[PDB]
């Protein structure tokens, strides 16, 4: 197989160019953070492993809104106008 | 119903101070993009809207990974491969 072409043609350069950072990290970026997980990679590919360059911080804010779980609709109400009210 | 107090009570101003980004947006930003969408806000904070403050760079790439559904084992590697060599 031609890794180079197959990247090329399935229009994965638009976000990605060798060394630096556009819409997507760059291919050194990524290639630094898998340093030592290169199976890891593969499986990135495939869809069976988590993104770990620019993961989404819904991991830090996802479990607070187990929080807000049990408010009533009057609650949830006043927590975003309290929210809006900032500017 | 309170929001300040509920905001407080939950813990939520050690992420989000009024005008200033810490591990979270400020309130200030927060407020800006959901301007007119409170209801959007509401989903949010009941666990049914993803983030818009700054959204996940994560889900932009996502989607791209079915342009390799059905690539082989070997082609796969490859395109590993060429990833890598960028390092
Ligand atoms: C924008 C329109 C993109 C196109 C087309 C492709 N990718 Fe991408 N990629 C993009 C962003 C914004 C990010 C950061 C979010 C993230 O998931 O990290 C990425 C990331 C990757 C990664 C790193 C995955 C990780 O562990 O975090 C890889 C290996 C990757 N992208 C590869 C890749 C391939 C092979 C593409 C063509 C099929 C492709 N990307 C397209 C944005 C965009
Ligand atoms: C860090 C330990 C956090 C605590 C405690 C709380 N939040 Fe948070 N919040 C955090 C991050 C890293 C982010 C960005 C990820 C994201 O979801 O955007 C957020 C985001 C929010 C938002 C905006 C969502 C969006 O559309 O972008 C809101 C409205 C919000 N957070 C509210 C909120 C409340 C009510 C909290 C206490 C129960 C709370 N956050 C705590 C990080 C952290």
């Amino acid at each position: 197989a031609d890794g180079k072409a197959i990247f090329q043609q399935k229009g994965c350069g638009s976000c990605h160019q060798a060394n630096v950072d556009t819409v997507g990290p760059s291919l050194k970026k990524i290639a630094q953070a898998y340093a030592g997980k290169e199976d890891q990679l593969i499986k990135f590919l495939k869809g069976e492993a988590p993104a770990i360059v620019d993961p989404a911080k819904e991991a830090i804010m996802k479990p607070q809104l187990t929080m807000l779980k049990g408010l009533s609709d009057a609650e949830l109400k006043a927590l975003a106008d309290f929210i809006l009210s900032h500017k």
